[PDB]
C-alpha cells in the first residue's frame, strides 16, 4: 500500500504565533499519509525576505516568518522518493532560533539564506542555531549557503575562506573562531551559491537546484533508519514537545519515541488483521472444536507475520509478547462465543421441534396414550439429531430438556393407567 501525494501549495507546518509552538494538525495527517522516503531540505532565509522564490523553484513551478511552511512534491529526478521543502525567514531574538534549529533538525539539507556578504552576525546567528540541536556518521545535514546581491575566488572558496580561523588566544579571536570552527565540523558538506528577468540570473538559480536535486539524500537517524512521512510526523512531535516544555532535542530519544509509536501502530495492525479473517471466516455455529481452532491458528500465524513485517527495533520482545497475550484472549472469547451461539440455537431447535409436542399434551390428546408419547418424542429426537449444523452444546441442551419434561411424563403414565382400568 503506496499512496502518493502532490499538493499544488504550501500549508503552514509549526506555528510561532503569540508564544506557544502549535503544531498545524492539517499539515501533519497529509505528511503522515506519505509513505515514499522523503528528502528533506530546509530554506532559512535571514535578513530580507526572499517571498519564498528558492521554494518555488525547488517545487517545479503570501509571508513565511514566524513558523515553518512544508510542501511535499515529487521529486524530479528520483523516482519514488518525495521532496519535502521546509520553508522559514526571520539582533532578532531568540523565538526564531527556535523554530530554525527545528528546520535544521527535520532537514537532510540546511539551505542558509542570507544577503550581501558572510558577517559576523549571520555566522553567530548560525552558530547560536546548531547549539540548540545538541551535538554531543553521515546523518548530519549539509549546508548550501545562498548570498544574493553580490586573485580571482570561486563561491565556494569564499565559503571556505570565510570560515578560515585565525591563529592566537585573546578572549577575542577565540571568540572569532569558536562559531567558525564549530559550524566546520557541524556541517560537513558545504556548497556556496552567489545570486544577483536577466538570463544570467536564472543560470545560478538553475544550477543551485540542480545542485539540490542531485545531492541531496533521504533523511537518515542514528543506525541507518530511512525516513519517510510517518516517521517525520513522530519526528516533529517529538521536538516540538521538547522545545514547548522547556527541555533541549535529544535525538536518541527521538527515535525510541518513533519506535514506540511504529510498535504500537504494529500490534493494531496485527490485531486489526485477525479480525478481518476471523469475522470473515467463522459463523459461529461450527460443526467442531477443532475447525475453528485451525481457523484460529491461520488468522494468528498471519497476524504474528503482520506484526514483525512493521515492527521496528522490538525492545526485549515486549510488544510481540503483548500481541500474543490479546490473541489468547481472543481465542478464549471466540471458544466462550461457540459454545453459547450452541446453546443458544439449538434451544430455539427445541422451541419448533417440540412446540406442537408440549402445546398437544396440554390439550390432553395423549389422555387415552403414554406409549404413543414417549415415541413421538423418540420421532422428534431423530429429527432434532439429524439437524444440519447445531454445534457441539447439542446433547447437553437436549438432555436438559428431556429432565425437565420427565414431570410431563410421568402425568401422562398416569393418566393413561387411569382410563385403561376404567
Amino acid at each position: 500500500m503506496a499512496l502518493e501525494i502532490h499538493m499544488s501549495d504550501p500549508m503552514c507546518l509549526i506555528e510561532n504565533f503569540n508564544e506557544q509552538l502549535k503544531v498545524n494538525q492539517e499539515a501533519l495527517e497529509i505528511l503522515s499519509a506519505i509513505t515514499q522516503p522523503v528528502v528533506v531540505v530546509a530554506i532559512v532565509g535571514l535578513y530580507r525576505t526572499g517571498k519564498s522564490y528558492l521554494m518555488n523553484k525547488l517545487a517545479g513551478k503570501q509571508s513565511h516568518t514566524k513558523g515553518i511552511w512544508i510542501w511535499c512534491v515529487p521529486h524530479p529526478n528520483w523516482p519514488n522518493h518525495t521532496l519535502v521543502l521546509l520553508d522559514t525567514e526571520g539582533a532578532d531574538n531568540k523565538n526564531d532560533i527556535q523554530i530554525f534549529a527545528l528546520a535544521l533538525l527535520l532537514s537532510s539539507t540546511f539551505v542558509y539564506n542570507t544577503v550581501n556578504k558572510i558577517d559576523q552576525g549571520a555566522i553567530d546567528l548560525l552558530h547560536n542555531v546548531t547549539e540548540l540541536t545538541d551535538l554531543l556518521a553521515s546523518f548530519f545535514p549539509d549546508l548550501v549557503w545562498t548570498l544574493r546581491d553580490f586573485q580571482l575566488v570561486t563561491p565556494d572558496e569564499y565559503l571556505e575562506n570565510s570560515l578560515r580561523p585565525k591563529q592566537g588566544s585573546d578572549q577575542r579571536v577565540q571568540n572569532f573562531n569558536l562559531p567558525r570552527l564549530c559550524i566546520q565540523k557541524f556541517f560537513p558538506k558545504k556548497k556556496c551559491f552567489i545570486f544577483d528577468l536577466e538570463p544570467e540570473f536564472v543560470q545560478q538559480v538553475t544550477e543551485f537546484c540542480s545542485y539540490i536535486f542531485s545531492h541531496s539524500m533521504t533523511k537518515t537517524l542514528p543506525g541507518g533508519i530511512m525516513v519517510n512521512g510517518s516517521r517525520l510526523k513522530n519526528l516533529v512531535l517529538t521536538y516540538v514537545n521538547a522545545i514547548s516544555s522547556g527541555d533541549l532535542p535529544c535525538i536518541e530519544n527521538a527515535v525510541l519515541a518513533l519506535a514506540q509509536r511504529e510498535n504500537s501502530a504494529a500490534v493494531q495492525k496485527a490485531i486489526a488483521h485477525y479480525d478481518q479473517q476471523m469475522g470473515q471466516k467463522v459463523q459461529l455455529p461450527m460443526e467442531t472444536l477443532q475447525e475453528l481452532l485451525d481457523l484460529h491458528a491461520t488468522s494468528e500465524r498471519e497476524a504474528i507475520e503482520v506484526f514483525m513485517k512493521n515492527s521496528f527495533k522490538d525492545v526485549d520482545q515486549s510488544f510481540q509478547k503483548e500481541l500474543e497475550t490479546l490473541l489468547d484472549a481472543k481465542q478464549n472469547d471466540i471458544c466462550k462465543r461457540n459454545l453459547e451461539a450452541s446453546s443458544d440455537y439449538c434451544s430455539a431447535l427445541l422451541k419448533d421441534i417440540f412446540g406442537p409436542l408440549e402445546e398437544a399434551v396440554k390439550q390432553g390428546i395423549y389422555s387415552k396414550g403414554h406409549n404413543l408419547f414417549i415415541q413421538k418424542t423418540e420421532e422428534l429426537k431423530a429429527k432434532y439429531y439429524r439437524e444440519p449444523r447445531k454445534g457441539i452444546q447439542a446433547e447437553e441442551v437436549l438432555q436438559k430438556y428431556l429432565k425437565s419434561k420427565e414431570s410431563v411424563s410421568h402425568a401422562i403414565l398416569q393418566t393413561d393407567q387411569a382410563l385403561t382400568e376404567t
